């Protein structure tokens, strides 16, 4: 990969990277944070990803979540990934193409060609970041988290469920996650855009259908956090429609939503809760 | 004073406000950030810290990127994110560019009388607002610290010194400041623009002129921190010509420039440094 800008913070660094990308069949951009473990002198970090939502590049989170307060305190790495494939030979309205993939593969043309953010996700972008830094000081692959924000949220439990089976992601939480996209007006619009309108192929995509067959162990746990006064709650998130799901099956009692009073969608939530969820994945991956 | 949004962050809320402002003229947005402490109500009064915001920001840009809200939380104070002009061409002058200055010239003493918009007005404004429901828990007067970055941090050190003898601000900081704007570039084209080009005018609102002849008191110290990849350090901040200031002065020993390698100008190095700011403006306000 390719090093477009480092920063400084806290104890380690931020930095800017591009790749050309085999899934997207375009360059994209990732930042990651490397905490201050990395650059100690003298037993691999694991990582969390988290996933952005609607319109945001990787900067938003990066400068908006403070993360790495936390990463520093545990000892993990936080790789922000991108929302979808950019550029302008990509084919792209807030809610749909150009800052809006869904983390999904398109199957419909013209999205088809670029749009392939379900295996940017979860296969390329872990092992490229590999071949990057990797002496395995940076564990992408094993020993890693999963997170996000609204159709970041989305995607993170999505990710999780899939692969539940063959535990490829430690642990999963969610920011304002929109729980159930096949039936809800923000996530049929993406589904008919990029998988078509036979409603079958969007059912592998729906934590809501996916998670009735998964077979809970052990005392594995989603966290979710979700504001009142968060304007999308009522008709894009339902967070109940998840919690439905789950009555009657291994996931019942392990699946936490905490709805928190007064909070809205913004970063303002995020940042907030940021710290919990730290904790909640740094036990997960065995650093406390 | 009216208010626009009202969003709930950390123990706490965050409130955007609006209000006719008659140094200015026009209408002004400001931000104030209200800890848990203020909505906790079961003595003395909540202490109040100014952040004064570089060239170019609005309120919200410091109050998204810097995390203040945890350090307000962490020690029970308000802070306060006022805007860098009137509103309502050049990114060195003008709009997002007021310098913290009252403007002599015309046209521009009509509306940039900024110097008592940060100073006098405003203070007295939200003084109004929220203790003028007739029953008073905060201090926006006497228990204050100022702070701030870049042009911030010019008018945060300028406002301190200059209300010194009186003890204006009990405390003060800065993050890359503009320390003798008189002679830097940027600083005499905004000095030129609203004073003209006479020099008791320029000498009134210049740090390293004014400290001189100050008499200190006590165990009053400034801190400054910068970065050494800051872009605009060697020709614009020049941070260490204070330094030089105040030598043989009875300020000598009580400026303190903690230069840090790797950071830049950005909010990666503000957010990163805000919490030892946060402790130093909190002993300084007796709340440690
Ligand atoms: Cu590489
Ligand atoms: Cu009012």
């Amino acid at each position: 990969m390719k090093v477009v800008k480092e920063f400084s913070v806290c104890g380690g660094r931020l930095i800017k990277l591009s790749h050309n990308s085999n899934s997207t069949k375009t360059s994209m951009n990732v930042n990651i944070y490397l905490p201050k473990h990395y650059y100690a002198q003298d037993k691999r970090i694991p990582t969390v990803f988290y996933l952005s939502g609607l319109t945001c590049t990787p900067d938003n989170a990066s400068e908006k979540a403070f993360w790495q307060f936390q990463a520093d305190k545990y000892g993990f790495a936080i790789v922000f990934p991108d929302t979808s494939p950019r550029g302008d030979e990509v084919a792209n309205s807030w809610d749909f193409g150009q800052g809006a993939g869904f983390y999904l593969n398109a199957t419909q043309e013209p999205y088809a060609q670029h749009y392939q953010m379900y295996d940017y996700i979860h296969k390329e972008l872990p092992q490229t970041l590999d071949s990057h830094f990797n002496d395995v000081k940076l564990d992408f692959l094993d020993n890693v988290a999963i997170t996000g924000h609204s159709m970041g949220g989305y995607g993170a439990i999505c990710g999780y469920l899939k692969g539940y089976s063959g535990k490829r992601y430690k642990s999963c939480s969610a920011f304002a996650p929109i729980v159930n996209p096949s039936n809800v007006p923000i996530g049929q619009k993406a589904f008919k855009g990029y998988l078509g309108e036979e409603k079958a192929q969007w059912e592998a995509y729906d934590p809501c259908l996916l998670i009735k067959n998964i077979r809970h162990v052990g005392d594995d746990r989603i966290l979710i956090h979700v504001g009142d006064s968060d304007p999308f709650l009522e008709e894009h998130l339902k967070p109940e429609l998840l919690l439905e799901a789950v009555k009657a099956t291994s996931w019942q009692d392990y699946v936490e939503i905490k709805k928190v009073h007064g909070f809205d969608h913004s970063y303002y939530f995020v940042s907030t809760f940021v710290p919990e969820h730290a904790e909640f994945h740094a036990r997960n991956l065995g650093l406390i």
